[PDB]
DNA sequence: ACATGCACAGGATGTATATATCTGACACGTGCCTGGAGACTAGGGAGTAATCCCCTTGGCGGTTAAAACGCGGGGGACAGCGCGTACGTGCGTTTAAGCGGTGCTAGAGCTGTCTACGACCAATTGAGCGGCCTCGGCA
C-alpha cells in the first residue's frame, strides 16, 4: 500500500496556527534532549503563538 | 576532640577491539557582493564669540543616628515521632526508527499597485499695545 493522501496537520489537529510538526522537528534536531514528548510541541507551540498574537496586537 | 583523612572491598567503571559509514576537510568550480575610488552633491558639522544661568561653594541651622547603656524575651542548643524521600521492582506505555507519500509552505520570482513616505497650507495658542475704568492719593 501507501501513505495517506493529505494527512491532516497536528497543528490543524490542535486548532493552532503555528508548525508543531517543526516545533518537534527543532526539538529534536536542536538536541535539548534525546527524546521529546508528542504534546510537548503542541504546548510550545500555542505558548509562541499566544505570546506572537498578544504581541502583535499591541 | 573534632573535621578531615587513612586503606579495604565491591562492583562497576573506564577501557580496547571490533563492525560499519557519514561527517567533515579538501580541490575545484563558482560568481557573488564586497572592497574600492572617484565624480557629484549640499546637508551637516567645526570652530569662534556672546552671555545667560546653572552647579558649586561656604554657610546657618536644626535635628537627626550614633553612641552609651539596661531589661526580659526569644534565639540557640538536644531528644523524640513520624513522614516523607530514594530506590527496588516489574509492568507497559511511550517515543524512535525504517524510508516512502506527497502538501504546502519556500526562495525567489514577477505582479500591480498603493500605504505611507515626503512636502505644502491652513488651523489653534502665545506676549505686547491701547483706552477705558477705578482706587489710592497728594495739597
Amino acid at each position: 500500500g501507501k501513505a495517506r493522501a493529505k494527512a491532516k496537520t497536528r497543528s490543524s489537529r490542535a486548532g493552532l496556527q503555528f508548525p508543531v510538526g517543526r516545533v518537534h522537528r527543532l526539538l529534536r534536531k536542536g538536541n535539548y534532549s534525546e527524546r521529546v514528548g508528542a504534546g510537548a510541541p503542541v504546548y510550545l507551540a500555542a505558548v509562541l503563538e499566544y505570546l506572537t498574537a498578544e504581541i502583535l496586537e499591541l
